[PDB]
Formats: structure tokens, sequence, C-alpha cells
């Protein structure tokens, strides 16, 4: 019993963590196999980042210019080049600690743990979810970037997110590892905001299956509604509509519990309107939206109590 | 910027994580050098649990009949020894993996990082505090037993938590690694409850000043208070008491933000005496309680390990 915001294990990432230099620039690495991945604005003064010129930055740099190191011991770094938003250097070392991983790219509304970093040294792991305005609402402070998202299913780590920048409202934004943005942003220090954010309602409907597989169905009602209803009520609170993808994802959860998929969307559109009076579900006050069905059936027992 | 539930990171606990197996119990085990610490029960079966004479279920047991499996590979046990409710296990191979430990015991109000275990293998990691009632809010399924709860402070992980059992109301009990309980519990399934809880008063002013730090200002007031009167109004709500060292240990964050700690406590008398009235704090609608003044401090600082 019990839910909780759990992270994954974080020893198969704090092994690849490294910090990295260019000059008065320091940030934090990520070390697979030979390769050492990072932000390309450790390339950057803070002159440069206004209207940086990537390629006019790097084309000035050699090997010798990027100071690489893994605990007290110093990398050399023999190779240097550039993917998109990623800065990826070639090293003399592989690492002995590179666990078995691939590269995904997320969608908003996925979670991942998400291990903060400064000068290559892991300080604490957390929950995260991909917003829908492409933001993650994380906890970084200054030296932070380069610091990654991962989940790890089964026994290997998929790398989905590398730290960049703290937007004006101190959300953060970032690339896949292949150094791709999620969202419209850009690594310069110009006039960027988020977008309006809106909630997952599918990771709400989720945490709702949840409080049931839990004990808790105070909030059920003897209601339906139809899809279409349903996201136009949903909408008028902020809430990304609710697709046929959606339902079919809560397929799982709706024969574990025998509450069908429009019924609990019955239930949500009446907690919006009234609220908890004074209640709580799992322990909180809001609606969560940080937990994916998949996550609910990872943590949850399989037996509905 | 931003403010999270955030644990330790994991890595020197999972390199220490085996599976226990006694006959028909499994559940996990801590190895240390050439011993592994594992809840007392393994050695119990359904029928023992009831009325458990655990030195005579130990005396009719040989090494051989304990089972130890660090990953693929199989420990041999070559003695066997208890101390309170912990079961100690030594075996022929010491742990190449042992971090620079400690054990200790911590006090209500503590939080601590809990890497929740089943067959030996780490799932997940979160924190998680200790209850003034001694039980921990956790995510625990069947075959968590033996999972720890710890914390680090540079290289060294304090291990002050191993988990026993869950309460009928879905709460946690368990003991420090000596096997010691925290709380009136004991390990039998006999009728036992977790008792009347209460808030822990400065970890809920300590979050008051994250919400400061980060920008969030509203709760604030002209208005002061004294202890006295502000312990008479946290006794009504089933507030923890506060006291002169609770206000020591506050003055760091009450420096960095230039709000008095009893001008803080005039703010949380208002919020217990009023709500929130429709705004948050940290994303929150209730008072957290589960960061101590010291959890905020490091996550406003970028303490690394
Ligand atoms: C808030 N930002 C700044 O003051 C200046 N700034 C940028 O705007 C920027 C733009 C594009 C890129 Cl690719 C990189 C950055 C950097 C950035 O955002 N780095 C940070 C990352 N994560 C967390 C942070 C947290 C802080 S704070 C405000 O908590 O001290 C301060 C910088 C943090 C720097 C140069
Ligand atoms: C809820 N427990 C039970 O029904 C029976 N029960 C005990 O009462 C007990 C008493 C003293 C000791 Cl030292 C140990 C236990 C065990 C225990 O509590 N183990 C568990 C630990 N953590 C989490 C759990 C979660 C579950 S569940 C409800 O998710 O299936 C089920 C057992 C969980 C077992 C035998
Ligand atoms: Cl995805």
């Amino acid at each position: 019993s019990g839910f909780r915001k759990m992270a994954f294990p974080s020893g198969k990432v704090e092994g690849c963590m490294v910090q990295v230099t260019c000059g008065t620039t320091t940030l934090n690495g990520l070390w697979l196999d030979d390769v050492v991945y990072c932000p390309r604005h450790v390339i950057c003064t803070s002159e440069d980042m206004l209207n940086p010129n990537y390629e006019d930055l790097l084309i000035r740099k050699s090997n010798h210019n990027f100071l690489v190191q893994a605990g007290n011991v110093q990398l050399r770094v023999i190779g240097h080049s550039m993917q998109n938003c990623v800065l990826k250097l070639k090293v003399d070392t592989a690492n002995p600690k590179t666990p078995k991983y691939k590269f995904v790219r997320i969608q908003p509304g996925q979670t991942f743990s998400v291990l903060a970093c400064y000068n290559g040294s892991p300080s604490g792991v957390y929950q995260c979810a991909m917003r829908p305005n492409f933001t993650i609402k994380g906890s970084f402070l200054n030296g932070s970037c380069g610091s990654v998202g991962f989940n790890i299913d089964y026994d290997c780590v998929s790398f989905c997110y590398m730290h960049h920048m703290e937007l004006p409202t101190g959300v953060h934004a970032g690339t896949d590892l292949e150094g791709n943005f999620y969202g419209p942003f850009v690594d310069r220090q110009t006039a960027q905001a988020a977008g309006t954010d809106t909630t997952i309602t599918v990771n709400v409907l989720a945490w709702l299956y949840a409080a049931v597989i839990n004990g808790d169905r105070w909030f059920l009602n003897r209601f339906t509604t139809t899809l279409n209803d349903f996201n136009l009520v949903a909408m008028k609170y902020n809430y990304e509509p609710l697709t046929q993808d959606h339902v079919d994802i809560l397929g799982p959860l709706s024969a574990q519990t025998g509450i069908a998929v429009l019924d609990m969307c019955a239930s949500l559109k009446e907690l919006l309107q009234n609220g908890m009076n004074g209640r709580t579900i799992l322990g909180s006050a809001l609606l969560e939206d940080e937990f994916t069905p998949f996550d609910v059936v990872r943590q949850c027992s399989g037996v509905t109590f």
C-alpha cells in the first residue's frame, strides 16, 4: 500500500556523470562508451549567449581546450563534433561503468527521473514529467546544465532529457540526447517564455485509478459521459483533450478496477466542479497529473483493495 | 528555481542489496563487508508469524538453511546471529562495493531516502519522513521487507531504517540497522495500529521559507507572535510543539529571507486559522511537513555527493 512520486534507482546514471570545462564555463557531461555528451553552450562566454554562432565558436577550439574530469581523473579529449544543441567529445577511455542504454525522445505527458548534478557530481534524484508546453518543472540551480533525465524499464537506461536552461517563470527547458530541443526553445539568452500550460488529463485519470486500487472510491458517481462532452468540459479547466489513444491506454487499469474509462471521466468532471470538500486523494488536495498509466501499473499492486 | 521532493542518489546503496531466502520466505538483505543484514522474520513461516519464538526458531537453523543471492551469484553463509529484530548472516565474501557507512537512529521529523527492493533488486527511490507516531508513509508491496532508508553526507552512507511491515492503515513500520523498532511495534502478525499522528511544525516552517526563497510571499504579514502564543495555536490543530531548538535551527533560513521565525509563525497561525483561500504554496494546497530545514538549505544551495 501507499503511493509516492517514485524515481528509478540512479546508480547506473551516477557512474556516467562527468565535469566538462571550456575556458571559464563548467557544466555536466554524460560519459557513455568513449563519448562525453554535454550542452553545446559550454563553449560560450556570458557575452556569447545573446546571439551565439556555435559553428564559428567551435571552429576556434581544439581538443585540449576541453577539460573533462571523471571523479578525480582527467580524461583526454581526442575529438569533438556538434550534433544539434549537443557537443560530443570523443575521449581516449571508454567508461567501464557504461550501462546498457538507448536514447529515446519522449512525448508530453511522459515521466522520467532526473539526476540533478553540479560539477559532475550527483546531488539528488526526483521524478518529473514533460509538460504539454514542453517544459519540465524541475529543481535546478546554476551549474546544473548537462544533468540528465531517464527511465530504467528492465535493466536498460533510456536517456530522454539533457538540461540546458531555466526560463523566466522558473521552469526548465532542454533537449533529447541527440540535441533536439523539446519545445520551441533555443539555446540563446533571448526573450523566451513557456507557453500557457495545461493539465495532463490521461495522467489524472491514471492517478484516480491508482486511488481506487488503494481503496478510495468516495469520488466515483453513477454517471457516464461521451468522450466529446468530457473534452468540452475539461478544456474549460485547462485540461488537455483526451484522445481515443488515451482511452485505449487506460484499458488495463479500467479492467483491474471494473470502472469504464468514460465512467472515470464522469468522476473527473464532477471533481473539477465540486473540488474535494476537505478530502484528499492519495495524500493530495489537488488532482495529480505527473503519474502515467504505466507508472501506476508499475507501482500499484495487481490486486484492487 | 523549483522545489521537488528529492532523494539522495541511490548508487552506493544499490551495490549492497541482496536476496535472502530461508525455506519458503524470501526478502531483501543489506550486504556490508562480510555481513548480510535482514529482518529476523525471514526464519518464520506464515504459522510462526502469529506467535514466533525467534530464539527457538533460530536454534533449529543451520548456515545452509539461508540462501543469499547477490545478483546472479550465490553467497555462502558461514555464520548467523540475531541482534534485536535483525538477523546477521556472516558470508564468505566481503562486498567489494561496500561504501563508507554508519548505522544511525533518527528522530521523528527527520527525513531519509528509501530504496524500495524486491528479490534483492532495487525498483525505486523516494523520500519520506519518520512521522511523530514513528511510522513512515511509504510505498511498499509484498516482498519489500529488508528495503533500507538512508542519508548521505559527503561519501558516507548513514543507514537509518530497515523495512519490516505494513500496518492496517497502509502505513509502514521498521527498525534501525541495530534491529530496534521505531515506535511501539513488534515483529509479529498481531493486532497493531498506528497511533494518532501530528504535523511536523518545524518542517512546515522550513517549507514556508522555501516558498519565500522561490518567490511566493502572499502568506506573509506584518504581525509577529511569541513561542507561548503560537504553541497554544499549534496544539489546537494537531501540530507538534515548536521548541527554542526548532527556532535556532531555522536561523539560517530566517537570515536568508529576512523573516524572523516568530514572524513566519504568525503567517502559519493565520494559514491554520483561515486556510489558503484558493491559493497554493509550491504547487500544494496542503501545508507540507516532509522537508526539514536542512533539506531546504541543501536543495536551495546545490550540495553534491
Ligand atoms: C535563469 N537564467 C539565467 O539567469 C541566465 N541563463 C540563461 O538565460 C540561459 C539561456 C540559454 C541557455 Cl542554453 C542557458 C542559459 C543559462 C541558464 O538558464 N542556466 C540555468 C539552468 N538551470 C537552472 C538555473 C537556475 C538559475 S537560478 C535563477 O536558480 O540561479 C540560473 C540559471 C540556471 C544562463 C546563462
Ligand atoms: C499487510 N500485511 C499483512 O497482511 C501481513 N503481514 C503482517 O502483518 C506482518 C507483521 C509483522 C511483520 Cl515483521 C511482517 C508482516 C508482513 C508485512 O506486513 N509485510 C509487508 C511489508 N510492507 C508492505 C506490505 C504490503 C502488502 S500489500 C497490502 O500491498 O499486499 C503486504 C505485506 C507487506 C505480513 C506477513
Ligand atoms: Cl513517450
